[PDB]
């Protein structure tokens, strides 16, 4: 029942905005789960950066790239939304300095230097998401046209569910090895684009690492965490939002309330 209840709490949420909303939450401890238009299709936005640097991290595990190996971009044209990859277009970045800006900041030069040199496009990143049993994943597009959000395109989609099965395995379970995973995991909570989301959902002094996505059209917006509760096991919560029309903006508040109903939904 305190299922249903939380489906009438986000179909609230969701006709209140005037648009569509999915989660999907796992408690790890008792294996509890909530799922909410779980298996419905929403634009990834800067949200399959975080897969991105997990990518990366395989590959570095693999010892197929190194993550001091220096990377230097001196001529490229820099996409919008180069933080972190403008300031030092001069003297180059570290692979793993570049991964975690994608994930950290949102970073599109990073993003895409990294997919044409190490990562093979967005059918590698697609590939990369199959190889750990992503079935519903897909990227078909580069920054920033994978932005555009249409209404029933299902180019650069995936599922909450999908997404959270996902960040369980690379985050906690078995894919990165001891090292390597707490290395993605500090990139996560260091995560500073998603205060207002999922972080402002939880309890003050629980850690949470993070990546989020903001496709500045059709206000869609997203956010998927590891939530570490004081002395409790790991939750995964993700949370993809639509809306109806081309020039809406994106709801930070709806994002973190609809995290708020999920995390009861589990508990
Ligand atoms: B991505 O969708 O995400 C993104 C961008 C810029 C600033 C941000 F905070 C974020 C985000 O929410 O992660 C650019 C558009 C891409
Ligand atoms: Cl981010
Ligand atoms: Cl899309
Ligand atoms: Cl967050
Ligand atoms: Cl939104």
């Amino acid at each position: 029942n305190k299922s249903d209840a939380a489906a009438k709490q986000i179909k609230k949420l969701e006709e209140d905005f005037d648009g569509r909303i999915g989660v999907f939450a796992i408690d790890t401890g008792s294996g509890n789960t909530f799922g909410y238009r779980s298996d419905e299709r929403f634009p990834l936005c800067s949200s399959f950066k975080g897969f991105l640097a997990a990518a990366v991290l395989e590959r570095v595990q693999q010892k197929k790239l190194d993550i001091n190996q220096k990377v230097k971009y001196e001529s490229r044209d820099l996409e919008y939304h180069s933080p972190i990859t403008t300031k030092y277009k001069g003297s180059g970045m570290t692979l793993g300095d570049m991964a975690s800006a994608a994930l950290q900041y949102s970073d599109n030069g990073a993003t895409n230097i990294i997919m044409e040199r190490f990562l093979g496009g967005p059918e590698g990143m697609t590939k990369f998401m199959r190889s750990i049993g992503d079935n519903e994943f897909r990227l078909d597009r580069w920054e920033l046209e994978l932005n555009t959000a249409i209404p029933g395109d299902k180019r650069d989609t995936s599922t909450p569910k999908a997404v959270a099965n996902s960040l369980n395995k690379l985050a906690l379970g078995n894919v990165l090895n001891a090292k390597v995973k707490a290395i993605y995991q500090n990139w996560l909570k260091g995560n500073t684009t998603g205060d207002a989301r999922i972080r402002a959902s939880v309890p003050a002094d629980w850690v949470v690492g993070d990546k989020t996505g903001s496709c500045g059209a059709y206000g869609t917006a997203n956010d998927y965490a590891v939530i570490w509760p004081k002395n409790r096991a790991p939750l995964i919560v993700s949370i993809y939002t639509t809306r109806k029309s081309k020039d809406d903006k994106h709801s930070d508040k709806t994002i973190a309330e609809a995290s708020r109903i999920a995390i009861q939904a589990i508990d």
